[PDB]
Formats: structure tokens, sequence, C-alpha cells
């Protein structure tokens, strides 16, 4: 009975994003659906609130960008989720519980730069034989607000793109590194993502010759935003540091990364609003010397 949009107070309002009735028919689905901003000025997402099925939800993400894959009421993501840079503002896993964002700190949408749309994605996990009759309206509840926030959220995004996996090699690095020369970004929560052969993705900030860790994952554990214990302020003059170790035991081919395979890490930051950039990327390893003497800790596996 909740509408798409629900007026809140005098500057805020509720968007309501749901699947629209879908029946998973094999176990391991993806669906997509999309939600356009129904204001065309610049609001800010302050909240989430995950609605999902309990049993068959495995987990949901949402992005925001300006071209969805599709424009029916829903897709299978397969066919993509956003034609342009999809910017990831959300995760849920059904054992790995998001985070809240830090109090005073929204996702900028809208406006000349942001988002027009959200897009969902819905991840059902294995299904009973016998629910090929089952509606499932799985999703988020978003608070938005026109009042201005003092700290915008962000995504930088490190990806490898020229890394090959030769077969039977137990261990291959993939580096990233990128010279950061904006204002100052504080990490907050960080995402990982490979396929099958993935083994532990590490984030750092390097500062003059000293490594500190963003965050570690085998990107085999749910895909959610891990919290930061203590966010990392990263300024104009650090490096940001990446590595992911892969396995090609047990291949028969080389595999590539960035795609058979990759190695994405997505740094989720705040930045001081009037300084503030939504989106930053690296896909170079500008520094590679520099891993020669990266913490050990960055080649430990984790199950
Ligand atoms: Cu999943
Ligand atoms: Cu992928």
């Amino acid at each position: 009975t909740i509408g798409p949009v629900t007026p809140l107070d005098a500057s805020d309002f509720a968007l309501d994003i749901r699947m629209p009735g879908v029946t998973p028919k094999e176990s391991d689905t993806y669906f997509c659906m999309s939600m356009r901003l129904p204001v065309d000025e610049e609001a800010f997402v302050i909240d989430f609130k995950p609605r999902a099925s309990m049993d068959t939800v495995h987990h949901m993400l949402l992005f925001g960008c300006n071209m969805p894959s599709s424009t029916g009421s829903y897709w299978f993501c397969d066919e993509g989720t956003c034609t342009d840079k999809a910017n990831i503002l959300y995760a849920w896993a059904r054992n790995a519980p998001p985070t809240r964002l830090p109090k005073g700190v929204g996702f900028r949408v809208g406006g000349e730069t942001g988002s027009k749309y959200f897009v969902l994605q819905v991840h059902y996990g294995d299904i009973s034989a016998f629910r090929d009759n089952h509606k499932d309206c799985s999703g988020v509840s978003v608070h938005l607000t026109r009042v201005p926030q003092p700290l915008i959220a962000g995504m930088y995004l490190m990806m490898s793109v020229d890394t090959v996996i030769p077969p039977g090699e137990k261990v291959v690095n993939a580096d990233i590194s990128c010279q950061y020369k904006m204002y100052p970004m504080h990490v907050f929560a960080y995402r990982v993502h490979t396929h099958h052969l993935g083994k532990v993705v590490s984030g750092y900030r390097v500062r003059n010759g000293q490594w500190t860790l963003i965050g570690r994952q085998n990107p085999q554990l749910p895909q959610a935003f891990y919290p930061v214990e203590h966010p990392v302020d990263v300024t104009f003059g650090d490096i940001l540091a990446a590595r992911c170790v892969f396995t090609g035991e047990g291949r028969t081919e080389a595999t590539h990364i960035g795609s058979d395979e990759m190695c994405n890490l997505y740094i989720m930051y705040y930045m001081e609003a009037k300084y503030a950039l939504s989106f930053m990327t690296c896909t170079k390893n500008v520094a590679p010397d520099m891993f020669r003497t990266i913490p050990a800790e960055a080649n430990i596996p984790i199950p």
C-alpha cells in the first residue's frame, strides 16, 4: 500500500524501491529494476532500510546512474545494470549486515552532476522447488532530503586491467596504485569484487612510505560494504594501493583480469560538501616498485 514517494516533512521524502512482484525460477537468479528520482534538483540520500524476503534473498545492491540497461518493469541483470557508469550506493547481504551512513553524510543525486535513476539488483539464492506461483517485492526504502549535507559520500573505485593468470600458478598478484590529488576524503567502508579465482583483496593508503590498511577481505565471502573501524583520511600527495591475490590452480588457460576475472575494490568515502566529488577511479599501477615493500599482511589468506 506504500506509494513510491512518501513526503516525510517539508524537506525529506522516502522512496520505496521494490521488485514488481517477481518470481525467480532457478536458484542463483539476479533481477534488476529502476526508479527515477521524482525531483530534478539535487537531493541527498541519507538512510536506507532493507526490505528483503529473508529466506530467498541472498544480497541486494543499489546503484545510481543515468542510463538503466532496460526500460522494462524488471530485467535479468545478466543484461547489465546501467549502460553508463553504475555508482554503487548500498549493499545488503543476509549474513553480513550493513552499517549505517555516518551522521551528517549523504550521497548527492539529481541536479546537474548527480544520478537521475536508482537501479536495484536483488540476488535470489537457493529456491524451494515449489514456489513457481510466488510473487516477491523485495527491495529497499531510501530516505532523501533536499537539505544540503555537510559531508558528501562518494566512491573511489580501484580496478585492475593489466594482469593475467597463467594456468596452474598458485598465487598471482594484481597491483593497483594512483596518486591522490583532490581535497581530503575519509574512507569509512569498502567492498571487494573478483570472480571464482580471487583469494583476497586489500586496500591501503600510502603516505611518506608508510602503509595504512583501509581493509582486506576474501572476495568469496558476502560482497557487502564492510566498515572501516576508524575512517582513513586520504589526502593530496598520498598514494592509494590495492592488491588482489588470485589463484590459477586447476585452470587450463590464461585468465584475463579486467574479463573472465576482475579485481575491483570499492572504497566508500565522505568529503566536505564544498570540495566533494561523488566518484573517483584508479585503473593503473603508477608505482609498481612500491609493492616490493607492501606489508606481509597483504599476502595472508582469508577463508
Ligand atoms: Cu548474493
Ligand atoms: Cu565481476
